[PDB]
């Protein structure tokens, strides 16, 4: 019948990711490779491999970093402890933590100083969650599921504040929050919430269109949580979905009998990888008719690069 490819917007790079990439690229222009980055700068192998070629090196052990040298913190943020270590080595700290991850770090410190205990909804082994946790480790409690909620116990007078990983499924998050609120009715949180505009926007747009479709293709890396949550958002809405890093990974057999495809991409996914899908699917032998699907207009934040890094740039151009 009628074959259609719904190319969805918004999709692809968020501002935290573009800022983080530009931060690394701009360091490489100024200072001589190698440029050391703590953890993968964003969770996309294609982006990271390109930077490795250009002279970046992603490390987990700060001893792999020469004293006095540049170290960049990834978009996902970092534990405070890592920082004090950096200063001991007199490193040039260049912090590309996403402002909306920093937002969570900041509320956590602020509420802990007000003697709240903090509930952190997110996945225990995600670098973002670990980094946020370590801002107030002795008064924070991570929950990744509703079992963890049942286990929480606090005196009745104890003030509680919850916060979340920025890239959760809005559906799962709401589930856990609802259970949290049942148990702790007076629990407080960030008014604007912790789940970022990019996560909300990409899931919201996909959710609106996926139910007209037979298959959802999400372009992105399996190491990316928000990519995985896009796939999940489609599945719990009963439309099969797959996460693919690149067109080469597409098993073209799964397109047999699918006439309508919802196509989107994660916040860490380069637009070129998504275009290769559009090119493959809208041309022979597949001939899906291309249509755009627009969720609400996304307002792209006007974040600048890290200020100390900008100061450097200003100098050198003298
Ligand atoms: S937290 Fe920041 S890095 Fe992107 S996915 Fe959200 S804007
Ligand atoms: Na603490
Ligand atoms: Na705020």
């Amino acid at each position: 019948p009628n074959k259609i490819l719904y190319l969805i917007n918004p999709r692809g790079f968020c501002k935290g990711v573009s800022r983080a990439i530009e931060t690394v690229e701009e360091c490489l222009k100024l200072f001589k490779p190698p440029i050391y980055v703590k953890h993968k700068i964003v969770h996309n192998d294609i982006v990271c491999k390109k930077l490795e070629k250009e002279g970046a090196i992603f490390i987990e052990d700060l001893n792999d970093v020469p004293d006095g040298h540049i170290l960049i913190y990834s978009a996902h943020g970092i534990s405070p402890q890592i920082r004090e270590i950096a200063k001991k080595k007199k490193l040039i700290e260049i912090d590309a933590t996403c402002p909306l991850v920093n937002k969570v770090h900041v509320y956590v410190q602020m509420k802990a100083k007000e003697n709240y205990d903090i509930i952190l909804i997110g996945y225990k082994n995600h670098v973002e969650v670990i980094g946020t946790y370590n801002e107030a480790p002795h008064c924070t409690h991570i929950v990744e599921n509703v079992n963890d909620v049942d286990k929480l116990n606090f005196p009745l007078n104890k003030k509680l504040f919850y916060v979340t990983q920025t890239t959760l499924s809005m559906d799962d998050c709401a589930l856990i929050v609802q259970k949290l609120k049942n148990k702790f009715p007076h629990i407080e949180t960030i008014p604007s919430g912790s789940i970022c505009y990019a996560t909300t926007n990409r899931q919201t747009a996909l959710n609106k269109i996926c139910t007209k479709c037979d298959l959802t293709i999400v372009v992105g890396s399996s190491s990316s949580s928000n990519a995985k949550k896009l796939v999940y958002s489609s599945q719990i809405r009963n439309v099969p979905a797959v996460l693919l890093n690149t067109v080469h990974d597409l098993d073209q057999q799964i397109l047999k009998n699918v006439n309508k495809i919802a196509l989107t991409s994660a916040a860490s996914t380069p637009e070129q990888e998504t275009q290769k899908f559009v090119n493959l699917l809208t041309n022979p032998p597949f001939n899906y008719t291309l249509q755009n699907f627009d969720g609400a207009h996304e307002n792209v934040p006007k974040w600048k690069l890290p200020k100390n890094f900008l100061h450097m740039i200003k100098e050198r151009e003298k």
